[PDB]
């Protein structure tokens, strides 16, 4: 059986998985139960010497997405979404869920000093677990190309458990509990990965969707000071769909609103100390109360009930202002998107069919946007179906007269155009950006949000050369071109720089393009980012 040593020298036993070695379910924090609910994680101090870690531990409590894909999608599109496992609750789950897992090449010794790819799963900040989105394919490919890496994944609290907000949470300084979980795991890696054969100074953090936004957050965490024990917690970052979270502070309007609902539904409305009452709830009651707020696939959609919010200390301010003001770590980065990020989410408002309904929907989703700003917005994103997402599909995929429009808007604000704003202001290091169109032609969704997960962890596709090969090269040499791809990946400086600045993917292979599309939408959304925060 494979073995490894921890920071204090304790020895643990792993699992020989034939194609790789795994150390699963390692506790990195005291169970965030009872009194510790909503609070940052406390490091685990009990000795693990002589123990075995051959199985995943449970995921953190999961919030039902409240969506319905197998009711609106045709077979081929549905099959791919299911294969990606995106937005699917992970079982079993429990509040005692803060474990970390390590996957390494077989025969890896403590002296290997391999680069470490620290993965942050994405599940809309309301569900998900480290057990899904397997790193096996990444590791196998790193070995095949002679640039072996160690894959690390951690669970972090989601929904109310990890992102409860409101005035009480803020006054206590407990905003963004789930992000703290991720932060502690990163510190855990700094202190323990060497004993598994990894090099703590070669950590590349990466994530998809909520995990990509989390990765970005880690760049601006504590205003860009990512040092721990005197050393950077990571040397690079990869963002697969998402960066800045367009959100108001912890004690803002919607955070307080969602909090009041949880408190009321849990039977704590008459408590003199609301937080203490919530902390004294059975696991089931807190779960039920949480189930009484909207899930990610429900009508409010990307107006998430739970998501990272500026707290003033760890995420000190409006995340868009953080990047403009340079409060970030200086590391090279890769950040890309799937051509049609918003299709999955647009499926949550198929009852919005008229221009008037669309306007009403945007107004309720963006409580800070004036009528004038909404006008400009609806002029940038028209009802002309040929201009919506799936992009460049003409009259096709218009399941409703507004689906392609709403999809385009939501995908751009949450992912694609937000990325351009990040790239335009970020000067922390060399930047590389990609835009996938690998699934062009796929009815209804197109190259949808999360499809990269399939080609990164389950199947080999044209995009795999990027999600695997290029990413591994980046984690190894801080340059995706060391992957030896037959198409050079140009560096990105600004959305108006000369020539092609995006590595792109089609059904067969690679090519490059320009990040110059939908400019009026970019200006309509970001002339004042806060007007479109949730
Ligand atoms: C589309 O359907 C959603 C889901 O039912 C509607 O949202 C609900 O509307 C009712 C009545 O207006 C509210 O009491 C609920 O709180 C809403 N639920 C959610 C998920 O927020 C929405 O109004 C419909 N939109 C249109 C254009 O008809």
């Amino acid at each position: 059986a494979p073995t490894a040593t921890l920071a204090n020298g304790d020895t643990i036993t792993g699992l020989n998985a034939i194609v790789n070695e795994k150390f699963l379910g390692i506790p990195f924090a005291e169970p965030p139960v009872g009194t510790l609910r909503f609070k940052p994680p406390v490091p685990y101090s009990a000795s693990l010497n002589g123990q075995q870690f051959t199985s995943y531990g449970p995921s953190c409590m999961q919030m039902n997405p409240m969506g319905s894909f197998e009711d609106t999608l045709p077979k081929n599109a549905l099959d791919l979404v299911l294969q990606s496992k995106i937005f699917q609750v992970v079982l079993p789950n429990d509040e005692d869920c803060l474990t970390i897992n390590v996957i390494r090449p077989p025969g890896t010794r403590a002296s290997a000093g391999l680069p470490v790819m620290l993965w942050i799963f994405g599940g809309g900040f309301e569900l998900g677990g480290s057990s899904l989105f397997p790193g096996d394919q990444m590791v196998a490919k790193s070995v095949l190309m002679g640039k072996p890496v160690i894959h690390v994944s951690m669970n972090y609290r989601v929904a109310s458990w990890g992102f409860l907000a409101g005035p009480d949470i803020q006054n206590e300084g407990s905003g963004n509990a789930g992000l703290h979980d991720q932060r502690l795991a990163m510190q855990w890696v700094a202190d323990n990965i060497a004993g598994f054969g990894g090099d703590p100074s070669k950590v590349t953090i990466y994530g998809e969707s909520a995990g990509s936004m989390s990765t970005f957050v880690h760049l601006v965490w504590n205003d860009g000071d990512n040092t721990y024990n005197g050393k950077p917690l990571f040397r690079a970052a990869i963002m697969q769909s998402g960066c800045m979270v367009p959100s108001d502070p912890v004690d803002g309007t919607y955070g307080t609103e969602i909090y009041n609902q949880v408190v009321a539904s849990a039977g704590c409305g008459s408590a003199s100390d609301k937080l203490a009452c919530l902390r004294g709830l059975s696991q089931d009651t807190l779960y039920q109360a949480t189930s009484d707020t909207p899930g990610v696939l429900a009508y409010p959609s990307l107006r998430l009930s739970y998501l990272p919010r500026p707290d003033g200390t760890f995420i000190t301010d409006d995340m868009y202002a953080l990047v403009r003001d340079g409060k970030y770590a200086h590391v090279p980065v890769i950040i890309g998107d799937q051509n049609d990020e918003g299709t999955l989410f647009g499926l949550s408002s198929l009852n919005v069919t008229t221009d008037a309904q669309a306007r009403a929907y945007f107004k309720q989703s963006f409580i800070h946007a004036s009528d004038a700003e909404i006008d400009t917005l609806m002029a940038a994103y028209t009802s002309d179906i040929t201009q919506g997402s799936p992009f460049d599909t003409g009259i096709f995929n218009a399941i409703t007269p507004q689906f392609k429009r709403i999809s385009a808007l939501l995908g751009d604000l949450a992912f694609t155009l937000a990325r351009r704003y990040f790239l335009n202001y970020y000067q922390g290091g060399t930047k590389y950006s990609f835009l996938s169109k690998q699934l062009s032609g796929l009815p209804v969704l197109g190259t949808f949000h999360g499809n990269d997960i399939i080609w990164q962890d389950y199947l080999v596709g044209s995009g795999s050369v990027i999600y695997n090969n290029a990413f591994i090269a980046f984690a190894n040499d801080l340059d995706p071109n060391k992957a030896g791809l037959w198409t050079n990946w140009p560096t990105y400086t600004s959305s108006s720089q000369s020539g092609n600045n995006l590595m792109q993917i089609n059904g067969l292979g690679l090519y490059t393009g320009k990040d110059n599309f939908r400019p009026d939408a970019y200006s309509a959304l970001f002339s004042n980012p806060p007007s479109f925060f949730v």
